[PDB]
């Protein structure tokens, strides 16, 4: 594949657990959108249940005609970051959810997924 | 400054609005991280009370002794894109706020500023 980072995605995007798994250095992290830290860290040895869980979600809405959209990788000035932009999308296109992605690689693997996502809400606060 | 980007968070820090403001074009749109969209689209006539309601904010987490940091803007190999993370961090050192935004730039103004943050849950 071009990157690890496309490699992760095809292989999400397949079902395939264990390989999206294998692209986690042992040292990564995969800092999830929401928690108490802010966001959650999941080390290595917890990344894998986590993509279980992802794949059981993409399976529900790929069966609600839903689509997951990943885009192109686009490197930062530091070749070893880079941001992917994503979707998750209704067959008539409506964006249900919608986030980024900013990967920190090392040596041919992820070494941190720092996972970002806009927040559906009515309202929040303001003056 | 070193770019628009640079002079949008120099001139917020240095509490103008007015010239933060100008950093954007007349066709710009800030992505705010929450709303129904997901998140919330301003134009350009809507961004001035979003940067001076954010201008009050940072005064008064300032007053009770938190501490927001702004990291170096990092440009894409795309020179017209860039990201800024940042965070808040209360008195104790516990972050409460952390977050990216992804700039898009056009003719040395800012055409869009997509914002995205943690969700903090305890």
């Amino acid at each position: 594949a071009k990157s690890v980072i496309h490699q992760f995605f095809e292989s999400g995007a397949k079902g395939d657990v264990d390989g999206a798994w294998a692209c986690f250095a042992d040292d990564a992290v995969w800092l999830a959108s929401e928690g108490p830290e802010p966001g959650r860290t999941y080390t290595k040895t917890e990344i894998r249940d986590l993509l279980v869980q992802l794949d059981e979600m993409a399976r529900t809405v790929r069966a609600q005609g839903m689509d997951g959209v990943f885009e192109e990788p686009v490197f930062l000035t530091d070749p070893d970051k880079a941001v992917v932009e994503w979707s998750l999308r209704k067959a008539d296109g409506e964006v249900v959810d919608r986030g980024i992605d900013l990967f920190t690689l090392r040596d041919g693997k992820i070494l941190v997924k720092d996972v970002f996502r806009k927040a559906k809400l009515a309202a929040a606060l303001e003056h």
